[PDB]
């Protein structure tokens, strides 16, 4: 990796998409699934959107690259909701480190 970090191990934000079936189907499916997300300690590459748009890049990157060393199926839509939920547990991990940054 180089000089990444994991995030805390949270829960699992749900997103919808559609109808409560795609809402369900992926959060049922979820089991392989993350919860802490990947990306780089404040420093300065820290943002809004360039942290939580990498953050998603990486973690699912490693959600892949791993995947293709154990048989893994995911297709463009299992990947799209994957994506979607990365960016609601960046957007989310983000939150709790700028109100822990701005209680100092």
């Amino acid at each position: 990796l180089g000089g990444y970090m994991l995030g805390s191990a949270m829960s699992r934000p749900i997103i919808h998409f559609g109808s409560d079936y795609e809402d369900r189907y992926y959060r049922e499916n979820m089991h392989r699934y993350p919860n802490q997300v990947y990306y780089r300690p404040m420093d300065e590459y820290n943002n809004q959107n360039n942290f939580v748009h990498d953050c998603v890049n990486i973690t699912i990157k490693q959600h892949t690259v791993t995947t293709t060393t154990k048989g893994e199926n995911f297709t463009e839509t299992d990947v799209k909701m994957m994506e979607r939920v990365v960016e609601q547990m960046c957007i989310t991990q983000y939150e709790r480190e700028s109100q822990a940054y701005y209680q100092r």
